């Protein structure tokens, strides 16, 4: 059956207010996932072992959160609950992407990595790893890694060290690309496929505003939009993996449920068409504090509700441009006011949109979705009424035909 790997961002309890998203929070979600990924795990610099993020919520000497979420396999039958590692959340060094190729240097540090892993996964409960690596990433448009022959073959070493070390336990093993990963310098497919489960291809945050503060553009997009960076779409990631001779069945494609917002200005212009002049993020999500980054409730929000039909400034609801072709995904915008105030370009994934990818991997007979992640979901149903809507609507669509 086709895959939904859901990921839970355990950060999320520790944030203040309605940004805080528990475990409990989330549940109404699982019958809708086979998998849960709990995020995210790191690697110690010195040791080359896993570490948690944060030890005083995820272990038992602390908030134990850690198996909070592997007892859910006990509530929800046939649930598979992973740990994921990386998925660049791992954030305490200058360069966080270095010890993630050093680790794969020699014999010695990936064994102390695989030893960790077993224990780890033993120890806590859970069913597998997300290999959420972080590689460097690409740089944005306007040398990553001297040694990248060298890591790409000790990376085939790690997983098949990784399969070898789980396969008797019946561990699951998955990749995850993350996005501006380069598969094409730092993983030889041909070697990896067997030794994985799925390969879940993070094809989205494709313009930012960290890597692209002076430019809007579609964050998540199946298809290549004109004249934009070749690779950075769904369909030619999984297209890539396809002709490198991946089986179908083992690609799953990630659908973000957040979006996106830069700040306009006067270069932007009036018409809100991408790619479009900006000068870095847009204000803060009103729950998490974080800038131009919205999960679905908070964009929603912006968009046109009754709440804010006739609301002006700050308040004045969105324009939304729908795409009609329904491969580049949704945007809505308030093009700055005559003082250059209030200006916002938000590219985001909605129900609808998430659906369209669901729809795609069916019909590329692809093996699944993931969700990146439930939190940023509409948890509450504070959008439509309706909770988890991205999931639910990406769920549907990846099993029934249109
Ligand atoms: C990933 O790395 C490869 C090289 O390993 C890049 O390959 C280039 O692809 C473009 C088309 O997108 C070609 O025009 C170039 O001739 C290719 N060069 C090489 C050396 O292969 C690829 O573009 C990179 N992709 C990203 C997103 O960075």
């Amino acid at each position: 059956g086709p895959k939904v790997l859901c990921y839970y961002d355990g950060q999320m309890s520790l944030r203040e207010g309605l940004g805080k998203i528990t475990v409990t929070d989330i549940e109404l979600a699982l019958p809708f996932c086979t998998h849960l990924l709990y995020g995210f795990a790191g690697v110690n610099p010195e040791t080359y072992r896993l570490k948690a993020l944060d030890e005083s919520l995820e272990l038992d000497s602390g908030k134990g959160q850690y198996r909070l979420a592997t007892t859910l396999k006990r509530r929800y039958p046939n649930l598979k609950v992973l740990l994921s590692v990386g998925g660049y959340k791992d954030l305490t060094e200058e360069k966080p992407f270095e010890k993630y190729l050093t680790l794969l240097e020699s014999a010695g540090s990936r064994t102390a990595f695989v030893n960790s892993v077993y224990s780890t996964l033993k120890t806590y409960d859970f069913d597998g790893l997300d290999l959420a690596w972080q590689f460097p990433q690409t740089k944005p448009k306007r040398v990553l890694d001297p040694e990248a022959d060298e890591h790409r073959e000790e990376f085939t070493a790690l997983v098949r060290d990784l399969k070898n070390a789980l396969v008797a336990d019946n561990f699951i093993l998955g990749l995850t690309v993350l996005p501006h990963v380069n598969e094409s310098i730092f993983m030889d497919v041909p070697l990896l496929k067997d030794n994985l489960d799925y390969v879940n291809l993070a094809s989205f945050d494709q313009q930012t505003p960290e890597r692209n503060p002076k430019e809007g553009d579609y964050t998540a997009p199946i298809y290549e939009p004109s004249e934009r960076v070749e690779g950075n779409n769904v369909d030619a990631e999984a297209s890539y993996w396809l002709k490198q001779g991946t089986p179908a069945g083992k690609i799953v494609i990630g659908i973000p449920t957040y979006g996106r917002g830069w700040k306009l200005v006067e270069k932007s212009g009036i018409t809100g068409v991408p790619p479009i002049p900006a000068d870095g993020p847009s204000i803060p999500g009103p729950h998490s504090g974080i800038n131009g980054f919205y999960s679905w409730a908070e964009v929603c929000a912006k968009l046109p509700n009754p709440g804010n039909a006739n609301l002006q400034g700050a308040d004045q609801p969105l324009r939304k441009i729908g795409d009609p072709t329904r491969r580049f995904g949704a945007y809505a915008f308030r093009i700055p006011d005559e003082n250059e105030e209030h200006g916002i370009w938000l590219s985001y994934e909605d129900p609808d949109t998430a659906g369209n990818k669901a729809a795609y991997v069916k019909a590329k007979g692809l093996g699944g979705i993931s969700i990146f992640d439930l939190g940023n979901d509409d948890v509450r149903g504070a959008c439509a009424g309706d909770k988890f809507p991205i999931l639910r609507a990406a769920k549907y669509r990846l099993k029934h035909h249109h």
